[PDB]
């Protein structure tokens, strides 16, 4: 997370830290089962090798592990257009949630999007800038501001890149200095007003680039798959 | 503000620049005429020397600029001791609130205070870190946890400092690196929940350092006093 601030206690209890070994990316709490994460955090890995933390500000230590029990990659996922990012994980043994650092977040009706003048927060333990040589050991937050997405889909061009009906963007086009990184990936982007999960931590060009809003991935176009999948 | 955050649009509406040829001090809007400052900021100076910018998340660009008229510094405010820390400002003319980053935050019920486990948060333009001599130009916040006054107390009980009664503390005692810095002063602490300045950044040893929590004003100990001048 770049240009974020430590997150307090209770503040962002959804969080989960997604680990083979060690942290690669973030999750998001569904239900005491169920993580919400990118399936390119996913795509290819063994669900018995991978574990979870949660109920912890910190990914190396304390709260609780779980084994992974399964891992439900989107079918329309394109790995060269990161398009359809989103992956469930279903856990061997509970969650104990209502738990101050450890609580469900909700999910966004179906097909809703968030709009330009919206404000998202965006945790987990990447990056404190682009190309850092460590993780941060406590959970980051940041609230950036939404961007359209005709605007982001425009300024995506210049790298080549599209922005799809799949896609939310936030950030900060003047200026940069706000956004997830690597490490993020998989993260929640939450709406604090609703407590609803609206995004998850997907691609950008680099880390907080002016120009280059961070591109997360629209809960609101997969709530079918969601329910369906759990 | 070190450790914090750019503030987003309408996040921190109640934070106002003081100003005598530029910004030196925050303040809080408790109305169209009235702002809550911190007592060393304003005394010995003259109202007519004064002005404060809001409606603007920049210090020194944009919002609107007002006069002020009248200041009314605590009549037990100790200097040596930065004991009673607290100031009232009246404009010269009426800010236009009900903007989006135009509005007062409310106060506190009378005698109140913060614990642990409370969480308040500071905005302001002051330095970014100790010692770097130059103000953000755009506005920060930051949430930091309330540190009690027994252990405020201790922990300056050290420097031959006293927080008294009438202050409140908070920072992070185990890794600092978050607090109010220069520039600060007479800045807002709010208890975002209810939308209450339960604070005004006041003194504190360095910027961040563990083990020396920033000070702040406890407005809960002056409602009296505040409700009366208006």
């Amino acid at each position: 997370i770049v240009g974020g601030e430590k997150a307090l206690a209770g503040e962002c209890p959804y969080q989960i830290s997604l680990q083979s070994s060690s942290h690669f990316c973030g999750g998001t709490i569904l239900d005491e089962y169920w993580i919400l994460t990118a399936a390119h955090c996913v795509a290819g890995q063994t669900a018995s090798k991978l574990s979870i933390r949660y109920n912890s500000l910190k990914h190396s230590l304390g709260g609780e592990k779980i084994s992974v029990a399964k891992i439900f990659a989107h079918e329309k996922y394109d790995s060269f257009k990161i398009d359809n990012d989103i992956a469930l994980i279903k856990l061997k043994t509970p969650m104990k949630l209502d738990q101050k650092n450890a609580k469900a977040v909700g999910l966004p009706a179906k097909g809703s999007d968030v709009k330009v003048g919206d404000q998202v927060r965006v945790s987990g333990w990447g990056y404190l800038e682009e190309g850092s040589y460590s993780l941060p050991s406590e959970l980051r937050r940041v609230d950036i501001a939404v961007v359209s997405r005709k605007e982001c889909n425009e300024l995506y061009s210049k790298a080549n890149a599209e922005v799809t009906d799949n896609m939310i963007c936030g950030g900060d086009v003047a200026n940069g200095g706000k956004d997830s990184c690597q490490g993020d990936s998989g993260g929640p982007v939450v709406d604090v007003k609703n407590n609803q999960v609206v995004g998850i931590v997907s691609w950008g060009y680099g880390c907080a680039r002016k120009g280059y809003p961070g591109v997360y991935t629209r809960v609101g176009n997969f709530i079918d798959w969601i329910e369906i999948k759990t």
